[PDB]
């Protein structure tokens, strides 16, 4: 998982978390997320039962009149699960990767390397003998197919795609009218319909939910900031630079050709993630030493080689 | 487990597991369960008691009176567990198969990868020969794995499960999220034994079962996300549908290996043979190289010995 | 592989660590008495009326229509989100080390383990030679030492991430500073619940004194974090200045071996080459030739014998 | 490669965890009675307006205007940050161990190290040279030794942090000695909810008898905080000796091998050499060289046979 | 590094005090708050409560509260639990001993001392079998010098000699308790300090009592009774000399290649830890192990010495 | 530790402490252990002064009068605590064992399987030099001391003396008459004494001694089928059989001798050690497979064994 990747998957994943957390913790809360205002003779027992009716009732439309209307209501009962359904849409993509994609890209990856260090093997053991291309045409079909890159670009389409739906409803959250917490609440169906002491209708606020805002707008600046990045990233081509295989091209038991640029194609996708895995393979190692002292220009490739063993 | 099944698992089991987990929000529950309004005479610990009873009494048909009636009261009274008992269920038929199925295709399909790295090998070693028994046994294996589906059989048998699982969790989702809205409101009466000809008590109590609506908004997402999910299962239900790209073509170029691919058109395990081979033949060195060259064949420049020799 | 400066590590154990363990702290059993605000119903509200009034005007220090303080909204805003602003510091100088244990580690670990390798090797190739006269030769880690100038873009990714850091850190103790100053009388704002059918309503009273709790202990523990990071930036500074830091030539005691060239060539330039320098100054130790080599460079300084003797009796 | 006194680390493990199980204890689910602070609000006032009564004062124990105490407003302010303080004292008390193990630790055992090698290595070579005759020659860790005592550097990263131990220690005794040295009585302070709009109102009394509960045990907890800490001065201040501490010279054993140079060479300094001789009269148990030597010394004091003889006998 | 007696001994002197704190508060024990006052009904809820936490923070200011037996008792009881901790931790340190890294000042000694017997009983064996086909006592003599430093088991008797004072110091702060009489916690108290004094709502004084108090007392006997029986596990275990038998030596003096000389008793020297401490590791040596099935035939004396020892080979 | 002794030590010690863990369970207990029921004009702090005063009273024989006696009172409210007393002192045999004699019969059982796989080795080392007794003396002497053996038996006699202890403590407790729990209290010392709107005594009754006396009878069920346990694990003589050495026997470089049996002395419990980790030894499982093999008939002994190899 490419490190710009990982970092994008860990903040989409754990700032929603992290603030239903900030949010969600108890010493945070300064108790119930809802206070109805029960009238004084109301007993302890029929104020919770207010409390926790006019809670239910924001969903049932006819008992609750508010000003901005019902789905404010319902909204805020839904952020605290809605945060946790962006969390895991967000997961989904990194997991389907991990799960899919790495499986094709490891196995072809690993070959690319064991056949790297092969040819550096064998390129210093002729030049050994003379002091006493495989892997080319595998990439070159690499780029034949844009599958295997397919699946990647989805990856980042998907989470890209719920980013965005993420700040749509983030930004719609952020604005509220945070009137609609003190709408009012009647509790006047079935039997108490008629009844007399108790009153018309109770004014209820929504508790902590100017908490939900406030980590509302958080998690949308966070988001469009991290937008950009996935789309930086959903553009494979462009990060393929400092061509890897351009250091192996001093080798004789090694064809002189780069071939890896200029495409939508899975080409550059594995060039890039040979970018990355590329410094745990040895033979790139020394090559690139002896092609940074190359710059000098003091002595020559094939001693250096030699010399080097 | 296939990227889809261990996806399919993964969303079928946590999916009603986090929505528990939702569903009791430190911040969504504004307390109890139930609240049923005792008149303002009774003192708390008599409203408690309403409470409690009414709560136990939603089972006891002849208390409470609801104009739905009294299976609403129980499905919103065993939500829950109705959930975790498909999150358990759904889990079960990935339990079963990777416990036993999976272990004979691991052992077949290693041999196999052997087998073909053997073939490859003693093919370059004859051309190497040539530069300077054979028996087909894995293709006879693989006709072999044609004539017995008892393999696939256990495959195609916990996925059914599962996908019966998820239609009745979809129809149990489907009934339960469509509900009155008006259940949740049920008339509660605390009159049984030396209660019954107690005048103090009022004849009937007004509950509403608490956090109900957060039960059905949840049981729409579940319900939308199964059957979402239930296209998925039916499509890796089928499994000769799925496998596709010749795995074994590309070693029909070797002298050592038979001219025979023989592996379609069946609901046998030949075919869930075939979709693990496509999956996990990346790991076969011999099968990436054969691939090289045949990636090469298509320009047709030289030729598979030579390219073979040449391969090293 | 530590891969992270001892002084990085104690910079990120104690920016990331300490602010968790003052919200820890602000809410300590011992420290806390209660709810996080308090309003002074009438005594004719029950139990409940005064639980609505708190929990109102808790929700009411955003609504500034409500409540009418004397500092004004923000000291308000201030205070109640005195423990999400402490998470979020903690995470954001948290975040520039996961970037720099995941993304940084690549370009450098496998780097610094294969000079280590190379230096282990070129010893054990010149005491053999050495030995050969008791009874190829090309410089490539030199060549290596070149390429580390040459390319600052390791180094960019190193002294980004501390300077990240710094600038966090930074904006903690102004933010800090700033929360400290506040004017602790600000925690007693005037609530009124007077909307909706509330009104126009007789028996609530027209506002209640409602005092913020547990915003001395926000502030004497804003004090403890500002100190601290104004302790910290300077050691975050010292540490952005890596070419100043680059001292006790680590290769200048390889100098003295045969089958290796005499040049240290590693000094002067904000590039990779003195950021690879300060981790081969840290992780070097682990080399046990370079621990002999400098057992014999120290020996040196009284010029009793001679370097190549020496390293023959070592063996 | 323990890297750490035994007496350092009864120190570090004393002064650091002391503090804390004090902490613990102080807040024992037997110890705490409940609230930290108790004010008395007359029977009229609701269960609410006592729990506001009681939360403004605890928070207006800084308030100064608020509260009026015969002992004053420090006490209150010392009485409120009770727990604050000793943790404060464990994690400063724990630093300079932290600095020590971070970065002096893994320089003192690559040097010990290769000591022991090295006599190790004479040790054969004498023996080797004995056993010849029953049928280089350079002194290199007497002169790594001599070396060793020239520079204090490493003799100073040790003694710093065992004086910033002692320091730290100190001012911690002090502050206990201080907070022990309470009135007692400075726990029950007159606290008046009289601002804002409270100001003028009626229902609410003038003054309200508030008490800091759970402070009697602060301070017998500080007491006994504080006799372990002047007990555990002096050992730190004796670590500190670092020479005189320096006796049983180790070295003086290899004396009687003919490949090693009659001289001890290690004594009188507030150098690093007399560091090395602690650490290595520690860690010199280990060396199999050095048991056989001082089990032919201790022969020695007899004077029945002869040094060389012996050693070729134990072969 | 720690001798199985010490070893028990630390453990229930250690672990016995922390699992009666433990059980002292546990909640089936526990019925609530530590102390109870009995307020006036007319007070409300926060006025009992304060009076109760009043009378806690009170047992310490002497004017406040009258007890019959004193504030002594009542001090007692509130620390009480902070003593059992603190009887813990002294008596945790002298082990320290064994948690430091004081092994080297034995073990190391011990494991060359095993080291070199398996040597002779190699180079003994060689000698017998090139017979079948230097010489120099040098454990011998380290074992004769031991003899005189006594200053490394002096470490060990002075850790078991704290031990043995902590325990006795322990059970008697203990016996204290059960003798205690603990109508302590029915000592009256009085919330008349301050302004309060000389108002007339609040009563003269309350009846207050210390809770969980008779669970210390049961608990402090437990404890009491487990110390006095530890006492003269820890004395014997102080007698190092009358704590050594059969020493593993008297096996390997069969051996050419060894002296015929044991030269291991009687002393308050580091001889006799050290014969302690071989006793105990020597079951480890191998070569002991043949060479005590050699001594343990020679009983019957059926077969003869050197020649079972070659014929073991 | 025999299988055996480590499930009579995990029962012994783990009953008691999953009955107490048990005894206190959330849904379980009901709150408080006591309840005094005050009359109703007491405040609530002066009924929770008169749960607390008698909770604290049960030990004061002058203040309560109970039907059965203060003994029973006593027993009451330190029943929790006896059972962890009863795990403690169960528990700390087998920790001696542990440390105190396990290393001696380790040592020793590590050199016989040592010393049996050498035997084994050098005999088929001869056998196959032909196609082209230091452990029976250490077993003789084992039966001469039984001191190693004697720990084990003090252990499991330890074992067996608590477990009958806290089998008669629990058969006591469960004796009670269950309405031992109900006694009468009176807060009258002090000021109290002659106080008069505070009734002369309360009715108190202690909460989850029902629960207690249920919880001691399954303790004491299980104690008494763990008894007859312990004491055929007491007869160390009767347990062995099957003659583990008696494989060996078919060794030419191993003497014709078992002579191991008939005593109470170490070499029994060295066998009984020696028949449960033999299994680990190589040698010992060969042999057992053509040990049995030699009363067959099917073929030769050291036939078979140079063709085992
Ligand atoms: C703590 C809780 C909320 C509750 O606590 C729990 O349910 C357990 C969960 C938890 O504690 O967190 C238990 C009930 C209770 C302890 C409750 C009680 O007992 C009796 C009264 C009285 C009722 C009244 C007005 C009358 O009846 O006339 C007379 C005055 C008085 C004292 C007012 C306050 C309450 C209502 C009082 C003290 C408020 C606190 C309350």
């Amino acid at each position: 998982e490419l490190a710009v990747d990982k970092m994008v998957t860990c903040i989409a994943v754990g700032l929603p978390l992290l603030l239903i957390s900030l949010a969600f913790a108890q010493e945070i809360s300064i108790g119930t997320q809802i206070s109805c205002f029960s009238p004084s003779s109301f007993s302890w027992r029929q104020a919770a039962f207010v409390d926790s009716y006019c809670w239910a009732a924001v969903q049932q439309k006819n008992s609750l009149q508010s000003e901005s209307g019902n789905l404010p209501l319902w909204l805020h009962k839904f952020f605290p699960y809605i945060l946790l359904l962006f969390a895991i849409l967000l997961y989904l993509p990194p997991l389907f990767w991990r799960f899919a994609a790495a499986p094709h890209i490891c196995s072809d990856l690993k070959f690319i390397m064991e056949e790297l260090d092969k040819v550096y093997n064998r390129a210093i053991k002729a030049a050994k003998s003379a002091r006493d291309p495989i892997v080319e045409q595998y990439l070159k079909t690499k780029k034949n197919s844009n599958n295997l890159i397919i699946k990647y670009i989805s990856c980042r389409l998907l989470t890209l795609i719920i980013i965005l739906l993420a700040c749509i409803y983030l930004g719609y959250y952020f604005s509220l009218s945070s009137l609609s917490d003190e709408f009012v609440c009647s509790i006047k169906s079935g039997i108490l319909r008629n009844d007399s002491t108790v009153p018309d209708q109770f004014q209820c606020k929504l508790i902590a939910v100017g908490i939900f805002q406030l980590l509302s707008v958080i998690n949308l600046v966070v988001y469009v900031l991290l937008a950009p990045v996935v789309v930086y990233t959903l553009f494979v081509p462009f990060r393929q630079k400092t061509d890897v295989l351009k250091v192996y091209e001093i080798l004789p038991t090694f064809d002189v050709l780069h071939f890896k640029s200029e495409g939508y194609n899975d080409l550059s996708l594995y060039n890039l993630f040979l970018e990355e895995n590329i410094s745990e393979v040895k033979s790139y190692k020394c090559l690139k030493v002896l092609e940074n002292i190359k710059s000098s220009g003091q002595g020559i490739d094939p001693m250096l080689l030699l010399t080097n063993l």
